[PDB]
């Protein structure tokens, strides 16, 4: 390990999936830089719950698409996101995108009792965006930069 970006992107993202998929707001100390992680949360379930109504049926006829019922076709999903999430362009807009179409899928996980597979696609989700776009997310601060583009605190 040492890799805190790394670190920290999963937990928010692990974190904000989870709760999505289950209603429950789930209580750990954060790890390390938790005042940003903590904020970051709470303006990522505000514009990932945003994003998610604003744009549902686009998200449910892409889940539709994606035809999701295991482990398998998390793996497919993780291609599918370096192919569309990768290969286009670097900003704070589709990043929440990414995050949200996760917190979509994973409500879906929960709801065919697929729950197992949350955790997984949180790790997924965090490895396609922290491998591929590390130096815009370093060039911007990181989690600090989120929090700072939505003029939060
Ligand atoms: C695997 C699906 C992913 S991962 C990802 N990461 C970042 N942005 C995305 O989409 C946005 C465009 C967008 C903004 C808001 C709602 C839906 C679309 C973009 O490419 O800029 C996507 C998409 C995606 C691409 C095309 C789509 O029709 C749908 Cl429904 C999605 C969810």
């Amino acid at each position: 390990s040492e890799d805190e970006l790394y670190r920290q992107s999963l937990e928010i993202i692990s974190r904000y999936l989870r709760e999505q998929a289950t209603g429950a707001k789930d209580t750990k100390p954060m790890g390390r830089s938790g005042a940003t992680s903590r904020k970051a949360l709470e303006t990522l379930r505000r514009v990932g719950d945003g994003v998610q109504r604003n744009h549902e049926t686009a998200f449910q006829g892409m889940l539709r698409k994606l035809d999701i019922k295991n482990e398998d076709d998390v793996k497919s999903l993780s291609r599918v996101m370096i192919h569309v999430f990768s290969d286009g362009v670097t900003n704070w807009g589709r990043i929440v995108t990414l995050i949200s179409f996760g917190a979509f899928v994973a409500k879906h996980l929960k709801t065919i009792n697929q729950e197992s597979c949350i955790e997984p696609l949180a790790e997924s989700i965090t490895d396609v965006l922290v491998r591929t776009k590390r130096d815009w997310l370093v060039k911007q601060r990181g989690w600090d930069g989120f929090v700072e583009f939505f003029h939060v605190e």
